[PDB]
DNA sequence: GCGTAATCTAATCAACA
DNA sequence: TGTTGATTAGATTACGC
């Protein structure tokens, strides 16, 4: 991998009340729900995206570790993230970067927002699919 | 150093031209 | 339908405290 990784954010307590309270209701939030806390507690929407996905890593493990079934999918799915429109000329920059650095820390995905207009959360998933469809 | 946010791979679901 | 964006499980890495 590359390095500048993001600087890892501290939940203040009252934020780690709100995401442990949201995950009772339901580990498996849509975007739309994903938004809703973001913005109670005033944090982007992709770390909370990014602490559902560890906090069931934790869960399961616990689960695991205590013998004891998931639960797991709980009510009706929640709905997805709309998908990115990525034109050809942001498909472009994307491109060019990607052939310097397959691994670009959170630096060079802020300016390739700036650049490409597009969020960095999604700059970040693209590089993502890119390498394990590109060696 | 501990705890865990941030990052990663791989497999898969699914939107859209 | 094929391409590719979005999500998941779970492993790993590297920071703030």
């Amino acid at each position: 991998r590359g390095r500048g990784r993001r600087r890892r954010l501290v939940w203040t307590p009252s934020q780690s009340e709100a995401l442990r309270a949201c995950f009772e209701r339901n580990p498996y939030p849509g975007i739309a729900t994903r938004e809703r806390l973001a913005q109670a507690i005033g944090i982007p929407e992709p770390r909370v995206q990014i602490w559902f996905q560890n906090e069931r890593s934790r869960q399961l493990r616990q689960h695991r570790r205590e013998s004891r079934p998931w639960p797991g999918r709980r009510g009706p799915p929640e709905g997805r993230r709309k998908r990115t429109a990525v034109t050809g000329s942001q498909t472009a920059l994307l491109l060019r970067a990607f052939e310097k650095d397959r691994f670009p820390g959170i630096a060079a995905r802020e300016e390739l927002a700036r650049e490409t207009g597009l969020p960095e959360s999604r700059i970040q998933i693209w590089f993502q699919n890119r390498r394990a469809r590109h060696p």
